[PDB]
């Protein structure tokens, strides 16, 4: 549902092939469970199962969503294995990402907090690796002419070996309620991540995702701090619309902050494409230690 453009293709899994272990989370629209899935990939593997709460309006939304998720298959997009429409509750099966959402991962590996990562805070090299993988996922989405209306570290997942992918199970509005401004009665906007054209003109395009990516880049270098944390929602709207930009994170080199600033050009057409933003961050991620040591 987070995607905006500009039933046979959907894979099906038998309910007996899914063995629920325990809950991982919950929202107003459903629950997420860790489960064992048999005969999915050649014997048994762990998966995250999203159970849809209750209905014919939601069932067609489920069908459209599964079709969209089937289309969206790439190295930095959370893997969607298919559905179980064999009775109720309707289930969506995703790969299991051991470290959970990227916001929680960053916070737990920040100065205010060992199989996959070293002790203490994440180094410059790993923060650049995290940013580059999120940018790669957006390059793929932009390439398919898709707009992600809620790009943020809470909407990214981290797996074994610090593999980062864009994806969520629709519970961010419940889990991270303060990251949204209620305009209601049932609408919540992620204003802190939204560009001026979204707030002022209610327009959201591929260029608006470049802005949101710039905010994601800032979350990463602040170890998951909320953008404009010092401000109420209306104060945040005032800053974004007046042109006040997020300040350089302590852990962020001037070279990386230059990438954030390029994402935050008031005029959409003036912002660099996600392709160029990814190219620059990837170069920095795979740059020799000698070069990286003199940046940070
Ligand atoms: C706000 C919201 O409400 N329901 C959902 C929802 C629906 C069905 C499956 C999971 C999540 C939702 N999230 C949402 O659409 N996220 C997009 C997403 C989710 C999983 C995998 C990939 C992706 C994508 F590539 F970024 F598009």
């Amino acid at each position: 549902s987070s995607l905006s453009p500009t039933d046979a293709c959907v894979h099906h899994i038998k309910r007996r092939d899914i063995v629920l272990k325990w809950e991982l989370g919950e929202g107003a629209f459903g629950k997420v469970f860790l489960a064992e899935c048999h005969n999915l990939l050649p014997d048994k593997m762990l998966v995250a199962v999203k159970a849809l709460k209750e209905s014919e309006s939601a069932r067609q939304d489920f069908q459209r969503e599964a079709e969209l998720l089937t289309m969206l298959q790439h190295q930095h997009i959370v893997r969607f294995f298919g559905v179980c429409t064999e009775g109720r509750p309707l289930l969506m099966v995703f790969e299991y990402m051991r470290h959970g959402d990227l916001n929680r991962f960053l916070r737990s590996h920040g100065p205010d907090a060992g199989e996959d990562v070293a002790p203490g805070p994440l180094g410059l090299g790993q923060l650049l690796a995290v940013a580059s993988q999120v940018a790669a996922g957006m390059v793929y989405l932009a390439g398919l002419h898709f707009v992600h209306r809620d790009l943020a570290t809470r909407n990214c997942l981290v797996g074994q070996g610090l593999v980062v992918k864009i994806g969520d199970f629709g519970m961010s509005r419940d889990i991270y309620s303060t990251d949204y401004y209620r305009v209601g009665g049932r609408t919540m906007l992620p204003i802190r991540w939204m560009p001026p054209e979204s707030i002022l003109y209610r327009k959201f395009t591929t260029e608006s995702d470049v802005w949101s990516f710039g905010v994601v880049l800032w979350e990463i270098f602040t170890y998951g701090k909320q953008p404009w944390y010092q401000l109420s929602n209306t104060e945040a709207i005032d800053c974004i619309t007046q042109g006040r930009e997020l300040e350089r994170p302590r852990a962020c080199p001037p070279e990386v902050y230059a990438i954030m600033r390029g994402c935050w050009q008031r005029e959409p057409q003036q912002r660099h494409s996600i392709k160029d933003v990814h190219a620059r961050l990837q170069a920095l991620a795979q740059a020799p230690p000698v070069y990286l040591d003199v940046l940070g």
